[PDB]
């Protein structure tokens, strides 16, 4: 309807620095392929780019242009297809569904085997099946339904993701997939196999949770330390049990609660004894000494006794096991430091240039308009995407410079550490002055 | 309080809550971060739930567990896969030990004395040294967060 | 300027929480929660008079 409008809305600005290190604004049109960019890959993009070396998150944006330009390609041709369209838009729908399907199958099995907000009513109608057709059916029902409802999320998660662009290797690479592969046949047994399978499918809740999955790497970020330490542990088990076997195989007695003598010896053979004390020592609060005989003050070996078990509860319990809680400790410490030091980064800085916020107060030009509208990532993907799909006959000056470098694998056409308002006007001023 | 019942005063107390500054910090430092300490309750819910099936699957008969009838001194507590759950996640979770300690001791001779052992072992390892660990090093870096803020 | 006189009936306790109370905005100023404030601040001193 206005014409100001759509040339507007069609035309973007980016800032270049030529080869003589003078920056320059391009104004171009935005190619129609780059309106097919979806949100969901742009704040991935935007929240997953990580510094380099140098400090600069140019190099990823620049490397996953090229996978921008397909997705907006694959996104064209799926908004061709409706149904399929319609399908993917609805991934996460299909995602909950299929979790609250297999959290139900969990609980029933939990609360009824051996056998034989929408929410509320659909656990009334669950309860209803079950009064009605019994636990069997219901079941049999409940996961037809969720190995239904997997594969249609499985359809939609490949065609929204187009992880079959980058290929077919590619989309055996990724993990994502894989997963839910693996799930996929976890519910096929579930179906058939056996109804206990079914207690797999809550491992989901992992991926399905950022809150669990940040725990969880609070362990697995420093995995190898704790099992180095549990190494050592065993190692000082072992030394124990063979101090153990050399001298106090006799205190080594446990009783046993035998199937239709009440005590046996735990000691006979090494490898028997270092059992006992990995076990029992390491389960128990006190240590190994909880199990041993007690030892009366008459014995000649009592004061050894005493200072065995002082040392193994100082050392082995004490240390060791507080030494894993201390590394898990420490990785919660230092993924939180990460985070916050991301999110400032992220949050107080410029993606293209690197300029901090503070630079541009007190000015006309601010932080905000600075990122929103002079220095824009998204159009330096536009520009990239066009300087890509136009002719070179038709280049000019700025987009054959701009090809020239792309070609030799360069980036310094990227602008860092310099903002045209932010220099640019003091800078003629001064030189006014001085002409 | 005044009316219905003189126990009904107890609730009164958790006023000091509000009164004092430092424990409502110290409340906080669990409250700033409740959801991952309830989804971690719900992890180790689920590894209760995986290692009951494993026993109810396997290590059925080793469940007994002695009762103190009011007026058999033992009964077994895997016979239905709920009860056994059941069992695991109280008295393995609040045993140190593990769910050991409740089950019934094995002995050498016996062939599955080795299957006992392991699976005692990987039931300490994970379900008690690592979950519930977990919690209080959500708790402190809960602390800290909130110190450095 | 000089001070009108409602001014005179603001509370210290209000002036002690609004001081320890505002948060930053994106930006980083206190700004914004003060001016937002003002309001009930004015109300406040009516009803202390
Ligand atoms: N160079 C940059 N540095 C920092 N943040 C940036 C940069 N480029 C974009 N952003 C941020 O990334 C997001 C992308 O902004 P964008 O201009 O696409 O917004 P939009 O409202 O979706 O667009 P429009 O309304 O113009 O169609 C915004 O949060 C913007 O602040
Ligand atoms: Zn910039």
């Amino acid at each position: 309807e206005d014409p100001l409008a759509y040339y507007e809305n069609h035309t973007s600005q980016i800032e270049i620095v030529r080869q003589d290190r003078s920056m320059e604004q391009i104004v171009f049109p935005v190619p129609g392929i780059c309106q097919f960019l979806t949100e969901e890959t742009k704040h991935r993009l935007f929240t997953t780019t990580e510094q380099d070396e140098q400090g600069s998150k140019v190099s990823d944006f620049f490397d996953q242009s090229s996978f921008l330009h397909n997705e907006m390609e694959w996104q064209r041709k799926l908004r061709s297809m409706p149904l399929i369209y319609w399908f993917s838009r609805r991934m996460t729908l299909w995602g909950s569904i299929s979790f609250n399907l297999a959290v139900f199958i969990n609980i029933i099995i939990a609360f009824f085997y051996p056998y034989m907000s929408i929410r509320p009513l659909i656990v009334a109608l669950i309860l209803r099946s079950i009064y009605y057709l019994g636990i069997g059916p219901t079941l049999n029902i409940l996961g037809a339904l969720n190995l239904t409802n997997k594969i249609v999320f499985v359809v939609s998660f490949v065609g929204n993701r187009g992880t079959f662009i980058r290929g077919y290797k590619a989309m055996v690479m990724d993990m994502e997939f894989l997963y839910h592969v693996g799930y996929i046949l976890t519910s096929v047994l579930g179906l058939f196999a056996h109804e206990l399978f079914y207690s797999i499918l809550l491992f989901d809740l992992i991926y399905r949770e950022e809150t669990l999955f940040n725990v969880i790497k609070s362990v697995t970020r420093n995995g190898r330390s704790i099992l180095l330490t549990a190494l050592l542990a065993l190692i000082l088990v072992y030394l124990f049990s063979i101090v153990g076997f050399l001298f106090l195989k006799d205190d080594f007695i446990l009783e046993v609660d035998r199937l239709p003598d009440s005590t046996e010896r735990a000691c006979d053979t090494l490898l028997m004894c270092i059992v006992t004390v990995m076990n029992h020592g390491l389960r128990n609060g006190g240590g190994v000494g909880d199990i041993l005989r007690k030892p009366s003050k008459d014995e000649s070996l009592f004061p050894a006794r005493v200072v065995y078990d002082l040392l193994f509860f100082f050392i082995v319990i004490i240390i060791v096991l507080n030494l894993i809680f201390g590394v898990i400790i420490d990785t919660f410490a230092d993924l939180r430091s990460e985070k916050q030091k991301k999110e400032e980064i992220l949050k107080t800085t410029c993606f293209i240039c690197g300029l901090e916020r503070d630079k541009f107060d007190n000015k006309t030009v601010s932080f905000e308009e600075h990122i929103k509208l002079e220095h824009n990532m998204w159009n330096y993907l536009y520009f990239i995407v066009l300087v890509r799909v136009k002719n070179k006959t038709d280049y000019t000056g700025p987009e054959s410079y701009v090809a020239q470098m792309i070609k030799n694998k360069n980036l310094d056409w990227f602008p860092r550490m310099r903002a045209m308002s932010l220099v640019s006007n003091e800078g003629e001023g001064e030189q006014n002055e001085i002409r």
